[PDB]
């Protein structure tokens, strides 16, 4: 199944969890909401380790459990692969050579901008992954561009299943990234339709290249830009990412239409993941 790695083995490959950037000689490639991630070559396998960092110490460990439990039942080309763990805190995965969709849309660390054809394939790959999760009666609850990772071929892979749940119920701990969350999820509802809403936000990020939340931007919330388009003030061509030259207006408007259906405030009128798949497949 999974390999139980040892703590010290992870420290040696991470250069003692060197939080410095790679170009400076460290190992940190990024940080999550609940942990940090470093590169570390292990048995010639380049690997990303997730030293969790808390929201008490118990809950952080139960989410450590949930990721392992979901990753054992859900293997798919559009999901990340859990290689193993270190508990005596750490979750070991196959290193994704191209990081997160969020960082690549912002061209972080100097990576070239994504073309429209890569973005369309990434969206289809991400929807294909969410479809596999929803087919197995699992809800991600944190669909966002930072949790859509990209391999050497820019194949989209959904990651971070610590918040995942079995597949409408209510909870006492509202968790997630608010800039992506559906209104019902912000109140404590758990439904796969929230995943659809959050995927619509990612589709907006893909079209525009704008992060879902930007503190130095007006509007700060990418959702607040859809309404500015909807009330006819502007159009979606005014917000197409300018860091691409292979975008056609017919396909861009098709992905926006998918995003708009996904972003319906009322959840029951949002399409399910299978319909979102079909619409994204029709676009190409
Ligand atoms: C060369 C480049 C262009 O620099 C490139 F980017 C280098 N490769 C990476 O940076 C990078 C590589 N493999 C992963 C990876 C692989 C599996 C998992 C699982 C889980 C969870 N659960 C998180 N990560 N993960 C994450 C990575 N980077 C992140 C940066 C910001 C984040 O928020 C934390 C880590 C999301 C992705």
């Amino acid at each position: 199944r999974f390999h139980s790695f040892s703590f010290y083995e992870l420290k040696n490959v991470t250069n003692n969890f060197d939080e410095r950037p790679i170009s400076v000689g460290g190992n940190k490639m990024g940080e999550g909401g609940f942990g940090v991630v470093y590169k570390g070559y292990v048995n010639n396998t380049t690997v990303a380790v997730k030293k969790l960092a808390a929201i008490t110490t118990e809950e952080l460990k139960q989410q450590f459990d949930q990721e392992i439990k979901v990753m054992a039942k859900c293997q798919h080309e559009n999901l990340v692969e859990l290689l193993g763990f270190s508990s005596d805190l750490c979750l070991v995965y196959v290193y994704m050579p191209n990081g997160s969709l969020l960082d690549r849309l912002s061209c972080l660390d100097g990576t070239p901008p994504l073309s429209w054809h890569m973005r369309c394939k990434i969206a289809q790959g991400a929807a294909n992954g969410i479809n596999f999760l929803h087919e197995n009666h699992h809800i991600h609850r944190d669909i966002k561009s930072a949790n859509i990772l990209l391999d050497e071929a820019f194949t989209a892979k959904i990651s971070d299943f610590g918040l995942a749940r079995a597949s409408t119920v209510m909870t006492s701990r509202i968790v997630g990234t608010t800039a992506y969350m559906a209104p019902e999820a912000l109140r404590g509802e758990i439904t796969p339709k929230s995943d659809i809403y959050s995927f619509g936000v990612v589709l907006l990020e893909i079209i525009t290249g704008l992060p879902a939340v930007d503190e130095h931007r007006e509007p700060q919330l990418l959702l607040d830009i859809k309404e500015e388009i909807e009330d006819e003030e502007k159009t979606i061509e005014d917000y197409i990412d300018k860091k691409m030259n292979d975008a056609d207006s017919t396909s861009v408007e098709a992905m926006y239409s998918v995003a708009s259906q996904c972003l319906h405030e009322k959840k029951n009128k949002r399409p399910d993941i299978k319909k979102v798949q079909q619409l994204l497949q029709e676009m190409t």
